[PDB]
């Protein structure tokens, strides 16, 4: 974020001057190839006309610049969520297995069934959201001619055409990251946890720190939790690979002891697992627990393109840089919020997709979000519409003969009153295969 | 929970893709030998026709799978429980000889008797569980072909196939576990120590960090204790074997200092001496304190094996895992209990078992866990039946003459009041010999 | 402060005597070249006559005390901001390039410009101040005849010589540190805060530690803040960078930890980042906090040059220092003040120089340096002076036609009452070209 | 002070036993020259006549003795004051160039004046303190004739006639080092600083380590002080060069901790700098706190000599020490007093002696050492005695011509009442040359 001439010497195998563009290039009998001290030479030679002062300049930035900045994004704070290559054959679906208890050894129902599968495992699809952009720069042909005049003005010349793209990138990944909380936030997908303004007062910020450090523990458990995700999948995850995003007043109002405490890291490696962020622009979210494996970003390309201006002797090179981001629905999620969030948040059906015959039975099971200790009925209702297709009180669903078409199971709470303007309400999807 | 392709690369001796499958086997002059970045051509080889791709997919899964399961689950965190193959011969018994103080040098007495024994070895039978169970998942042809294409495809084929069960058995072990201790609570054979509900005040956790404290350095006295244990065999133990098992929500509560600086580690080296489960669903059982070799386990046997559904198109793969989990009767173990435990516990007979002859005499002691600073007393009874055969009040126990029946000594300890439903009592086996 | 011959032998290549002198000198047969422990034969070869031992001295003096003390300053506590010979072609300009937010990949308004350039680069002018002086001492003809009786009494000769010049120089550097500060106070580009006496009470000492804390928090913001500088250009600087100039009582009542532990480093690499010094002498200045690259000296030369008086027999030799100090209007600064500030310190217009064509027009925008939480309103001035060019409240200007005179935009804010002799005035010059 | 063998054999290039001293030396064809286990045979030919046997009593005791005890002496904690032989030459006489300000260049000024002088560099004497005395022991016949048995005990007596002068000589420099900081403070030439009874409470421990800390900053100022030491010399000195002589009392109620927080050091590195004593014996005398260069100690000497009697068989070696102890009146000193010292301390005379012709003029300055935060004013007498000779009271003095008597400027302070027994008197001496 502040590159000079050690971090482009660092990040190419070369020494100072260097002679790759013309020997890669005619253009190599105008330039000598001395590596020595002597520059006006060499000056004269690349400015002597402008079709081999053009060529030169497009390789130079373009290759150098590219190659640079490549390298020198891949190590910026962030760049444990930060992959290679998207790779082939994506198929934008998430397959998760989920953990279930051994069945006991006994010949006697081995006898019968041995061909028998296990479970479906809840295929979902990923969320997505795809960026592309560009910085773009001019320079202009006096700070070129003005370039040639020692071996410090060639490394000032190329530390100055990448520093301003390179920052300007920096900046915008942040925001950008910011910009998926949001939305992952406002789609309903986090699990919420209720605080009370972390800021107003001492009390409120122990009291923060406290429900970090237990939310931080029950979610380690060696067991499994399932009352995390987006959906109740009994997920578990490691203590070292939890990440924090806070708001910056927060951060600054907290210490950084005891926020680190609460974890089993100690300063050194716990502030490579805090992102600080100014503001999130979302009701009153404050800080956002999340798993190392839920946000993931794939470089679909980077590409810099250059062209010259004839008539007013300059040069426009634009930097395009086009990546997507994605976040997983099986990683955990805690979203953290003070305010006036409603009593239940979001209910889960676990079959979620199923296929059952026109005869068949179907057990459902539903998770509550709710973020108090009150226990909320659900009732379970069919919609499809058809003749002897129904779901009783507990969630089995029996499909009846002559069923065509498609039908989705409700799982409906009421948090409300006698006026009730709030119905928070699950789906689940069926497909009825004939027999 | 999240084994990927680098653990196995870790756990066998190989580098990226191989063939040792196709080179230990016709099937031979099937697929090519070669191990470049060509996949085309393997893959078809692979799934040329039926007999092959059995062959490599039985090959594949049985022999590679549980290599690298047990490979892997040999690492675990609670490694330290885990031994090797049952050795031959264990006989289930246990044999552990008290520490004596030692006999004044004296010739005078020494000339008397030199062929004289010592004292008996207090022998004990083994407290067992046995386990056998499988998990089984299921694989299907498309998720076979469309793992040629690339050898990351491949890996991570590998890497899905082995992680559903490898996480499965990693959570079954700690629910095991508990399950052994609640066995052993059940039992009675803790040691029991009073606290008042850690997690209701500050105080009250306070006290518990303070009764733990005392009880681990009681616990590594270097002259012996003999106030733990099942038995009063006079054992000891370092500070460093110790292994805490605790509540979640009582780990939330407290905090990771203060309880490491009670022992003399410092959280790095503690951390891997605790262990964390979600309550114990054991009346008012917080948290267990018991020896390194307390708790063992012996596995019997690993073996996957696999069938194919020629109607279904796919294959099922079984893993059974044998093994057996044994406590040692001769460690020390506190449970720490919070509620209404009554003032006697458990009382204990040193003899325990013992074989007198027909005119014989026997002294036995008695020790009583009382929980609370009253000072209990002993009644001795001789069931049994005979003539001449009685007990005196201190414990001595003198045979008549012309007995042929077994006696059992019991030691009576009463907590009761006008109406007492409340009998305390230990055996102790005699057997008498003819003389 | 108390340079001995160990720092002279680790500057030069050399170890106790040397014949350096004499090697680059007739002078050879005079002095013997031997290195031994013989001292009374160079010591009369050197004081035979006048003429060789005013050539000695000079020689030694000149050379080997301008090397010594050139590489022994290099090596002061605050070498941070020492940069060595000022480079060619300063141009005494500034150059800065501002972050901003990447345009969004659109093929329909890319190909209406393609040739079009990016932004101005906001040319600003350094804040200078040369400095040159010397020092000089004078050495007599006892204490030298007196110094060649041992190599450790030519040492300690050598030693003296430099000790006076070397102390001097060393301490008047922080001097010329603190008036650089205040000159820049004084000029009032630094931003303000307010804090209340820290040396008072208890209470008020926290609170100058928790402003601290808040302010360099805000100043390492990853996103970038803007809303410090002398200019707002939207800046971002690493922790590690930051140093601290605080007063000498205030560095006394604070203690060495938790100031610290406001940034994210610990006492050891903390107490490399800040400098102590006895007072500002500037209203109520009570720690100014600046960036690394906020401060920097360039040393012009050094130079030392001796004469001797024949009639009091004895030398004068002069150390000439001459180098600039200069400040960048574009790193963080941060004042700290604890006075009677104004509401509003300075009023910032962001295009600063401009240059528009007569038919043209530019919009403006101004940040104002509120001490306070209080907002306040701009007024806009065109003053230059003609017919028809008159600019809008929200900061729109437009030139007519006709121009030939230089106007100069004028933003300012009142924040006194009926009776204002207090005014804040922002000055933009343009620039106004024919079409 | 437990010296054993090791430390001997470590000292000397040895392993073992040795026949140093009968290889030096007739005495070598009297004992064996084998190293081996044999001991009889080299008791006896030591042992054979009394002419032998006082030969290698007295070359064993003098040169092992010496060369041990002055490898071993130079190891005690309270070396780094202890330097080696007194040097050749010293002069017993002070030499300090005081620091200053930096001419501005300007040829116009300089051409005038190129010859001038700068400073007399205030000259002083060394403050020194000579100390000589011996020990002595005796050692019988008896235990020499059985130190033989075994080469153990040969050893062990080796041990046993070194350890008691040791012990003695090593105990003896403590007691001569608070002898010398006693006279120090009792001349007066401490600057003091006021506390009350650090003992008596515990507020008053937390006044006494936070004015011990403030003192220490500000003794440690870069750019200088000149309020410390006993002439105003404007010296600074490092953090870690400071040294602590505290009283035991003292030592013991205070905790290692906070104390070493005061300065930079981390206990390890700071219990290095902490001297203890049994009580200072001085008036309130509670803490010294002293420059590292400030106490220097030079050994004269170190000699053994032994005698014989022979009527009384056995022997005598006395252990002479001679050395001189010095202490610096440049180097930085802080009494830390507690009682009922007087307002002002001393008046010190900055220009210190003087030399002026018969019709000059010379300025004085007077510093005065107030442990309170009221002024106190001087008055000026010229004492000497002659016509036209007279100081204002600014501090002028000019002497008018044809004198030659030596004058003596004198500067007193009064901080007395109506009945003033008590004056503050600083001398300067003015020696007065014929034009």
């Amino acid at each position: 974020m502040r590159i000079t001439f050690n971090d482009v010497k660092t990040s190419l195998g070369i020494t100072e001057s260097y002679d790759i563009v013309n020997a890669i290039r005619n253009f190599k009998s105008y330039v000598p190839l001395a590596t020595a001290n002597n520059v006006a030479e060499v000056g004269a030679g690349i400015l002597i006309n402008q079709t081999v002062q053009n060529d030169f300049i497009t390789s130079l930035v373009d290759r150098i610049g590219l190659v640079v900045i490549r390298q020198v994004s891949l190590n910026n704070p962030l760049k444990k969520f930060k992959k290679g290559q998207i790779p082939l054959g994506r198929t934008i679906e998430e397959i998760y297995t989920d953990i279930t208890k051994e069945k006991q050894y006994d010949a006697e129902e081995a006898e019968q069934k041995v061909f028998e599968r296990e479970m479906p495992n809840v295929k979902t699809l990923f969320h997505e959201r795809n960026r592309q952009g560009f910085y773009h720069q001019t320079i202009q042909d006096d700070s070129l001619k003005t370039a040639f005049v020692s071996w410090g003005n060639f490394e000032s010349f190329v530390s100055s055409i990448i520093n301003a793209i390179y920052n300007s990138a920096e900046v915008d990944e942040y925001e950008y990251m910011k910009l998926l909380v949001d939305n992952y936030y406002s789609k309903g997908l986090f699990t919420t946890v209720k605080i009370d303004e972390p800021t107003s007062s001492t009390g409120a910020l122990t009291e923060f720190v406290k429900k970090m450090r237990a939310t931080a523990r029950k979610l380690t458990l060696p067991q499994g939790s399932r009352d995390w995700n987006s959906m109740a999948v009994r997920t578990r995850s490691y203590m070292e690979d939890l990440h924090l995003i806070i708001d910056a007043d927060l951060e600054a109002e907290l210490d950084v002891d005891v926020l680190a405490k609460a974890f089993n890291m100690n300063r050194t490696d716990f502030l490579g697992n805090v992102t600080v962020i100014d503001g999130f622009a979302s009701t009153g979210l404050e800080a956002v627990l999340v798993d190392k494996d839920w946000f993931m970003v794939y470089d679909n390309l980077h590409k810099m393109e250059t062209v010259r201006n004839p008539r007013g002797l300059y040069w426009n090179y634009y930097y395009h840089v086009w990546q997507t981001l994605s976040v997983s629905r099986f990683a955990n999620a805690v979203a953290f919020v003070s305010g006036d969030v409603p009593a239940v948040t979001q209910v889960i059906v676990s079959p979620n997709i199923a296929a059952v015959k026109q005869g068949g039975q179907q057990q459902f099971t539903a998770y509550v979000r709710a973020t108090n200790a009150k226990d909320h009925k659900v009732v379970w209702s069919v919609e499809g519409g058809s003749t002897g297709t129904a779901i009783t009180g507990d969630g089995l669903l029996s499909v009846s003969g002559n069923e065509d078409n498609q039908l989705t199971v409700k799982a409906t709470v009421d948090i409300g009153t006698e006026d009730k303007p709030k119905l928070v309400v699950g789906e689940a999807v069926v497909s009825i295969r004939p027999n």
